[PDB]
């Protein structure tokens, strides 16, 4: 999750994640593209406000006002640079010098060309086989980040795509419980709960960017699947697409899709939850994919209707007390689908977002592996869309975001958990096509 410049014992000592940009004076001596004027090495901000409680709660999980278990000096960059090094652009900016604005246009993934199709799973299945050039992941917590000989860091080499899947998975693990300790309550630092849009947001924006850097087309955009269609199959799930069903295994990909080749990550939970371990890079086992196949809750086997999505889109709260998966006329909770398109909770309704995933009847459905199927991508490029869609409508009211008592990883100002350089909710909460340089081709229900 950071640097693999910082993935190192005298980084962790000093407390400081600050790389340099271009050391031409030898190491250190450009941290955040200083002497160019880019950033500074500075403090970072960590939200501090309490949230709602947890019986039992210890308060030693490494995810607590993120990230300073591990880091309390960023680099803050000036103007329109950032980076984790304040070597690029923000997001909507390109040049050296960060001032030519550039808008991409997120499309729906059925109105693309073959070409551009083609080029989309050909650069998925690159981002999910090439090393990511940036960020190492730890593979154990930070009790033992540094190893039995407590000279050697836990981080490992992950893939540009399954970093993707990796901080998902740190966002919604178990706290760790040990020997004789009670089973302390489940937290979710990237759902149920307000964080879950903007958290996925961000999700997206790092994948976008990675894969721009990957490919070098910096104008790259994530395309999107409308699931709000009543449809009873998954209308791209075919081999030119997101693949389609295995004639030999009901629940694998067809073996003429890329996808049937990919293999998961973190898929361990037995492990982790005993061993006291996180999820590394080795892979293990295929994508499970059976859409409409849950035959045992026959309401998990169609997906939501248009008006759904035209009807949730009229809910004007953003979030209502007590900011959780039981959130009454309540548009986050709405969409994420714990609440029905209306707004009104009912325990048993599975909806808009959640209804999707559940469809899947896989891989693309349990919440510790879910990105593990590309799907994943594309079903929240959709879900964003909606997002983006509600904060025009509203003009961004933040003011029902919560400041503090939301679940931990929900608060207004938490740096959402594991992204770096640190990055707050409020910084996702904004319309994309002027403030993050991203819009969506899309035609909304109108009734
Ligand atoms: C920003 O981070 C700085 C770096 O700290 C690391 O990174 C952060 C993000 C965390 O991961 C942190 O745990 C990492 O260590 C941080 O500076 C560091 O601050 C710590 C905590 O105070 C310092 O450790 C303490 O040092 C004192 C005094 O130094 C003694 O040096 C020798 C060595 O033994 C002694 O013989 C002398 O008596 C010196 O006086 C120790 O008294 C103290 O030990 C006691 O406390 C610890 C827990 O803190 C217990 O385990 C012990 O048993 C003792 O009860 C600490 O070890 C550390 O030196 C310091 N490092 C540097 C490089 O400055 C900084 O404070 C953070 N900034 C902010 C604003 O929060
Ligand atoms: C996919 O759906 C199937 C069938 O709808 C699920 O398996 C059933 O789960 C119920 C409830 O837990 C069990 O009592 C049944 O024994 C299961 N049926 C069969 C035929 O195995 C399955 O868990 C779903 N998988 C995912 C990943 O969503
Ligand atoms: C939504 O779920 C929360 C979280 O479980 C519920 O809060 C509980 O409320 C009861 C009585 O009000 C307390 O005894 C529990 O300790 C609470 N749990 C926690 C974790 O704090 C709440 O009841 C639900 N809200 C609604 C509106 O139904
Ligand atoms: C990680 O990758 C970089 C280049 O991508 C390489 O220089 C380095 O040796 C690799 N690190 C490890 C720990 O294998
Ligand atoms: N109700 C489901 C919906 C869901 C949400 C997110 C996810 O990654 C997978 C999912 O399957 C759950 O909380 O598990
Ligand atoms: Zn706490
Ligand atoms: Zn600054
Ligand atoms: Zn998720
Ligand atoms: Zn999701």
């Amino acid at each position: 999750q950071f640097p693999r410049q910082c993935a190192t014992v005298e980084a962790l000592r000093s407390g400081m994640c600050c790389p340099d940009l271009s050391p031409v004076s030898g190491p250190g001596t450009d941290r955040c593209g200083s002497s160019s004027g880019r950033g500074r090495c500075e403090a970072v901000t960590a939200d501090s406000r309490p949230h709602s409680p947890q019986y039992p709660h210890d308060g030693r999980d490494d995810r607590e006002v993120w990230p300073l278990r591990f880091f309390n000096r960023t680099c803050h960059c000036n103007g329109n640079f950032s980076g984790h090094n304040c070597g690029t652009c923000r997001p909507g900016w390109r040049g050296a010098a960060c001032d030519q604005r550039v808008l991409i246009v997120r499309r729906n993934l059925l109105d693309l060309s073959k070409e551009e199709k083609n080029h989309f799973v050909r650069a998925l299945d690159m981002a999910k086989r090439t090393t990511h050039p940036l960020f190492v992941i730890a593979t154990r917590r930070s009790e033992e980040i540094l190893g039995p000989d407590g000279n050697t860091p836990q981080f490992e080499n992950i893939s540009i795509y399954n970093y993707f899947v990796w901080t998902h998975y740190y966002s919604v693990k178990k706290t760790f419980l040990g020997v004789g300790q009670e089973s302390f309550g489940e937290v979710d630092f990237s759902h149920e709960g307000p964080a879950f849009l903007t958290w996925h947001r961000y999700h997206l924006l790092r994948l976008e960017k990675d894969m721009q850097e990957m490919l070098q087309e910096p104008s790259f955009s994530l395309p999107y699947w409308n699931f709000a269609t009543g449809k009873n199959v998954c209308d791209i799930c075919t081999d030119d697409l997101m693949g389609s069903r295995s004639n030999f295994d009901s629940t694998l990909i067809s073996p003429n899709s890329v996808f049937s080749q990919w293999r998961v990550v973190c898929d361990s939970l037995e492990d982790y939850d005993t061993l006291g371990t996180l999820c590394n890079s080795t892979e293990d086992g295929p994508i499970r994919r059976n859409p409409a196949g849950n035959v045992a809750r026959p309401m998990v086997q169609r997906l939501p209707e248009p008006q759904d999505v035209a009807q949730c889109l009229e809910v004007g709260l953003f979030d209502t007390p007590p900011f959780y998966s039981n959130s009454t006329n309540s548009f986050r909770n709405t969409v994420e689908g714990y609440s029905d398109p209306t707004g009104k909770y009912d325990p048993a309704v599975r909806s808009l977002h959640n209804l999707a995933h559940l469809f899947l009847n896989g891989t693309g459905g349990q919440t510790h592996l879910s990105p593990n199927d590309p799907i994943f991508v594309l079903l929240h490029t959709f879900t964003d869309a909606v997002f983006d869609e509600w904060l025009r409508r509203y003009n961004a009211d933040i003011s029902t975001f919560p400041l503090e008592n939301a679940p931990i990883g929900h608060n207004r100002q938490y740096n959402m958990v594991p992204f770096w350089p640190p990055v707050t909710n409020t910084e996702m909460f904004v319309t994309a096509p002027d403030n993050l340089g991203y819009t969506y081709e899309i035609q909304w229900p109108s009734r």
